[PDB]
DNA sequence: TCTAATGCGAGCATGCTCGCATTAGATTTTGTTTTTTTAGCGGTT
């Protein structure tokens, strides 16, 4: 299933999600993984909020993902990393 | 580097221009023209 959040700059978008993440990781720690899904230069940012909770103090079951990250971890599982990458130079 | 002043003598109409040579001075720039894109690390050695 899929869900538009959808506002203006200044909507609180992000500390919705912020938010919902917190309470899912406060309802079941080991629940099923949460990917937080964003630009590249915005991966740090999310990680320090999400690890802002006096309940829990951090996160485990939901991790911070930028595209690549998620190729990493994704193809560390399934398998391709063999082949050594060319830098663009 | 070219323009101006100084000196001397020959031809002309004893004093005057003119030729020539030469040096010495001073006098002196302006201008303007770009951007290049494209998604932070890495826990574990
Ligand atoms: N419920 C709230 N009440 C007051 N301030 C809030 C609330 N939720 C978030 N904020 C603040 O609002 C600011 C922006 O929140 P944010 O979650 O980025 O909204 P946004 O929809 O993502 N805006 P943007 O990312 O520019 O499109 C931050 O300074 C938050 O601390
Ligand atoms: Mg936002």
């Amino acid at each position: 299933g899929a869900e538009f959040l959808v506002g203006r700059s200044g909507s609180g978008k992000t500390k919705l999600i912020i938010n919902s993440i917190q309470d899912e990781l406060r309802r079941a720690p080991f629940g099923k993984p949460i990917i937080f899904l964003v630009p590249d230069q915005m991966t740090f940012l999310m990680e320090y909020e999400l690890a802002k909770t006096p309940d829990m103090g951090g996160m485990i079951r939901a991790q911070v993902f930028s595209f690549s990250r998620l190729a990493w971890r994704v193809l560390q599982h399934t398998g391709g990393m063999s082949r050594p990458f060319l830098t663009s130079t």
